[PDB]
């Protein structure tokens, strides 16, 4: 098949190259020309096209069915792009957007888009080598005309031991291929945001654990309670067959072999988005999500000095 | 080696049979004659000698260094095997406590035993389920000397490095590499049943993390939503492409999947969660050390609630509303 | 002054009342007209008139300037009434939305009715029970000009400074004194219900610290503890205690002692407590403002759980706890 | 009656004095004999006497029944008073721990002081001119005895409203004076431990809040979502008719008034030992208590910079 891709960042370039690898041809398009031909120079010869313009690129789409995949930053910038393809494509065209949306931006767009026929999809991915695992929704339709391109980019079954009682109606078979439609457009981006979202407490569950281990040699623990415990062998011996082991501690492991005391290291965390827009989503269900929060509220702290409130402690201390 | 076993439940009996498989001589004990002789069936090779009582076991154990491993109820039971041990071995001998003992118990217990001259050692096991089969993690204290006598025993029942890809960058000072086979001498007494219980508060964490998301996914299909609002999410299907490729794949992970598989509205569950001391433990570690820890409490605080209906504090709320 | 007041629940008449008990002619509606006439029978000495329909109370405004203060339920109801006004007022009139109206609300509906020049001022209020008599704690956003305009309004339904002693340094400029006797002008429309949004988010967090203080105490009797470990304390009497000279003396506290007083073991209520918008709307500020938040949020999320059974969450962890 | 008083710190020699000043007769000692002699000139004519030792002290208290109040550091050196004085009293004497004690040690004392017929009581204090609201534990017998000494510190009813239905065989009419026999030895220190719990969590909840208003001005807002509060206007208007209205608010009020950036606060925050001891009582009860547990932990991190749980974080995500 062949697909547009607007937006050739990390992502956007190797999922063009890794579907030029899987026989399907690509159209390139990214605001940077050098940008646009370092990744054609990756891509396997004669599998790719490179667009000057989202119109030119469009003009490219030679398809029935043109498909354009939308690799942007999130917000005004991949709206515009959305723009743009609404004006620029017809009935039963497709527009995937992959980005770190705003699952309630997919819901929208794909109503909007609908008005002309346009089908809308949103991809959540969590890589050129090996595949893509996506969380995706749209219509029957556009998802089951695009199957050939996510299967291409998904990780496929693999080496890892299948689950047990999977053969039954309900169960979608390509979840064990690591790419699931997860229902309609919204859904994907949904999903994945909440995915983020464990994520972030399983970081900050390994985090508070080390830092318990960690502190055992405390000088503010008497001689005789303190244990000096080597972080980076903990964390390796965890890899096999512990309850714990999962590719997260695998990267704790590297990162504390290389520098067990950290020190490398400000503490200094971020949040992208998915974080907030899950405890927002768990507060409109009114879903306990404590783990999820004690996470997030990290984050927003390891930023700062001492804040406000904490100077209203002091205060009313003070006054006492 | 020879090495005498007290305590025949399902890891005891389980490690009594893998020691025998990688060809150590093991006496058994139980108090419970029956269980010494299913234990006994199990083994192979005429590898396994059972005992009679635990000074039977410590006769039976004719090398220079008696080594008896305790696998027994956490508590008084252990407490009382390794006094009984204490007053049966001597210089140089080894105790191992494969319990999930509180650590501090182990280092008054070495302390003890160190007057006569008797290490003493802990060992933590992670992986239970497919222990026999798979190997033991395990994480240890003791002395050097010590445990370097017994690294045959802890080496037979580690898993070994198997097939995954290795850690960049641990050939270096200070990198034991015996961790990348499964089994860590963490220090002295009692620091391998401390790394054991933080292991376990980071696992409540972990299992709360996703036990949020699974919530969180299914109740976006709750009737409190606006119908336009809603999806109707496929629970098993979700954790099974998390499987592969993803952020949070892991061995929990798939445990969810395949339960979820089996029966998605987890029906049969009532969701009343115990909590073994560990969890707990791992939060006193925490507040001694003053080291903030609210993603291990608030895992804990979830199964203190589960266990209850509406508790004193949700009435003085209600009372506190009712009075404006 | 002359004030038509649209809304005549609980708040909404009490506000009439106090209004006309200090000599303010109030002109009434409400959309059921038997509400109007029993708060009309409440307003003495002939200040009170009563309206047959929101642009009937329009027309009977004959100052300069209009003010209609607007008490409905949150949502829908209050918007078509600000609509409406928004059609019958003009040029330096003023509407008063005095209901726990979503902050982002006012100043989307202040920028519409500056079209007109009317001008739009947010009151949120505080102590409702003891209102009528006491007063009203009172925060509201909205321009000098206007609520400069209102100041006897305010004043009239505001506690005053009373007898309390008073805040010392205040003599500064930045500080309005306006502030100590319990009405405070907040800043632009919107601010108002903005700071008591946050008042009640407070709130939540003090409740639930006295509920969980008041569990741990009570459950220091619990069978679960060894009966050497155990008190059996009196609820009541140590709400009453903290009640005079300790740190944690308050209103919230006089109200719990008072109904521990009544029956200590809270035998009638559930503990399912609601939540209306202001606890979540609160911690929608602290998510935009990345400010850490714990203690609203944990008072947010134990209400939520104490309207459900177990939940699919403490499902997940007992399935999960099987799988191993 | 007479009444030794052991450590003259600010809250002892307050004691000494106030008693002084309602018609008891006080023995001092402290071991700085210049804080001796200060509270001796702050005491009433002639109803002193200063000791220069526990034993001094002791054969100065010639009533039937000798009282000694100990109001000396918590730990080592309570303990060792405390020793000292079971060695010097006899059957019926009584021992007064006025020290942030943890309960525990007051249960083992009491079983020790109680094999020679001493009897022990647990205060806890929460006023020199406004007096001391008091939790204390003890036998009936003993705290039945001491009795005038507790009456005289307390506040007494004041000029508060009445709680309604107190009228009633269960509850205590001293509680309306401010001083409750809440148990046997060590729940009077237990009480007055969830009493400060119970003031973390107030203090965190308006910490916060104060932090959400004063961030509504924050940069990082679009201009037009900003609101610039006044917080100590906002803190005084809440001390009249709100909901929230409180000692503490009074406090915060104040210092918001002297300085509303509280630029002269590190929000460096301690925690006394209070805060620990009811966490673990929670933990021993399976009572969650996720608010008093957030602001323990709020004080933790309040006094570090970026700790090594927050760098396995940065950790983690520069291994992405
Ligand atoms: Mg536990
Ligand atoms: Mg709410």
């Amino acid at each position: 098949m062949q697909i547009g891709i607007i937006g050739l960042g990390r992502m956007g370039g190797n999922i063009a190259v890794r579907l030029s690898r899987h026989g399907h041809d690509v159209v390139l398009f990214d605001r940077d020309a050098a940008t646009v031909s370092k990744v054609s120079e990756r891509i396997e010869g004669g599998r790719g096209v490179a667009a000057t313009s989202l119109p030119d690129l469009v003009a490219k789409l030679t398809a029935k069915r043109k498909i354009v995949w939308v690799m942007l930053p999130c917000g005004e910038i991949t709206e515009n792009a959305v723009q743009e393809l609404y004006g620029l494509l017809g009935k039963d065209d497709i527009v995937i957007d992959g980005g770190n949306t705003y699952y309630k931006d997919d819901i929208r767009r794909a109503a909007q888009l609908a008005d002309k026929g346009i089908h809308y999809v949103d991809v959540g991915t969590s890589g050129l080598e090996r595949g893509y695992c996506m969380m995706y929704g749209g219509t029957k339709d556009s998802t089951d005309h695009i199957d050939p391109i996510l299967d291409a980019l998904a990780p496929g079954k693999g080496d890892v031991a299948p689950t047990p009682d999977r053969g039954k109606p309900g169960l979608d078979p390509r979840a064990e291929k690591g790419y699931l439609h997860c229902g309609p457009a919204g859904s994907g981006h949904f999903v994945k945001m909440v995915h983020n979202g464990i994520e972030y407490g399983m970081m900050q569950a390994f985090a508070e654990g080390f830092d318990i281990m960690k502190s055992k040699n405390s000088p503010k623990l008497p001689e005789d309670q303190r244990f000096d415990l080597n972080m980076a062998d903990i964390a390796e011996v965890w890899r096999r067959g512990s309850v714990v082991s999962s590719w997260l501690l695998d990267l704790t492991a590297e990162a504390l072999a290389k520098n067990a005391s950290l020190s490398e290291f400000t503490g200094e965390v971020a949040d992208s988005g998915e974080g907030r827009w899950t405890l927002e989503a768990a507060i409109e269900e009114a879903v306990p999500a404590p783990v999820i929060t004690a996470s997030l509220f990290t984050r927003f702290r390891s930023r700062t000095g001492n804040n406000y409130a904490e100077k209203v402690l002091s205060a009313m201390r003070f006054g006492f």
